[PDB]
């Protein structure tokens, strides 16, 4: 609660806390989408997010995360490049002060104005915290936000922002779908990568949507309302909480698609 993502304490810095941020499997990358090779390979992606049951939204000082139940066999993702099944535990976004920037992954070096991230924890280590010390413990569905038309799945979210506007404060957050977040195409990118947060942990599958969701310009000025700091510190909007591209190192980009 030292690191963030300013001039003093952003990525540049956050290896010396985390010396694994200049590791060989470090997220995000540039997606190169000319030199991903098809992969015939890759099984159907199943995201079966019927039984998702939300519990909680947090202001952590660094996104806004919804937190599901995940005590059950519930909001599942398999196949594609994943062996066995991921249970969903949470979502967050990271996003721009400016619509030209805030996405983590880039795709031929294009910044997107944000990026969602739904997390999943592999079924065979029984909990996220287990499952985040193993090299295939997690997997990420990103996806990728364009600003134009409004996505109305989103709105739910937008609307109880000003209730958790400071570091720390959470609110109850119930029956919130997130198919409702998802566009029309299962098309992906897969690569292995990181938590692209300390710890920076490498046990993430990167499942990476090629088709971006819209959202409208206020939508994502809500985003921008929030802060970083706690209640009582001077105010510093929540912008720009996004880790730039680290190196590929010989890493292979899978598509799911010719
Ligand atoms: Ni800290
Ligand atoms: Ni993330």
């Amino acid at each position: 609660h030292h690191w963030g993502y300013g001039k003093h304490n952003g990525p540049e810095h956050w290896h010396k806390d985390f010396p694994i941020a200049k590791g060989e499997r470090q997220s995000p990358v540039d997606i190169d989408t000319h030199t991903a090779k098809y992969d015939p390979s890759l099984k159907p992606l199943s995201v079966s997010y019927d039984q998702a049951t939300s519990l909680r939204i947090l202001n952590n000082g660094h996104a806004f995360n919804v937190e599901f139940d995940d005590s059950q066999d519930k909001a599942v993702l398999k196949g594609g490049p994943l062996d066995g099944t991921y249970r969903l535990i949470q979502f967050h976004f990271h996003w721009g002060s400016l619509d030209g920037q805030g996405s983590e992954h880039t795709v031929d070096k294009k910044k997107y104005a944000a990026e969602l991230h739904l997390v999943h924890w592999n079924t065979k280590y029984g909990d996220f915290g287990k499952a985040v010390q193993q090299p295939d413990g997690l997997a990420v569905l990103g996806i990728f936000l364009k600003v134009g038309s409004a996505k109305p799945g989103l709105q739910k979210v937008v609307d109880v922002l000003d209730s958790i506007k400071t570091k720390g404060k959470s609110a109850d957050f119930t029956n919130f779908d997130p198919r409702g977040l998802l566009p029309e195409s299962l098309d992906y990118w897969t690569y292995p990568g990181s938590l692209t947060t300390p710890p920076l942990l490498e046990c993430v599958t990167w499942i990476v949507l090629k088709e971006p969701i819209s959202v409208s310009s206020e939508q994502v000025l809500k985003f921008r309302k929030l802060n970083f700091n706690g209640e009582g510190e001077p105010e510093e909007l929540m912008v720009d909480n996004w880790r730039p591209a680290q190196p590929l190192k010989n890493r292979q980009i899978k598509a799911s698609f010719k």
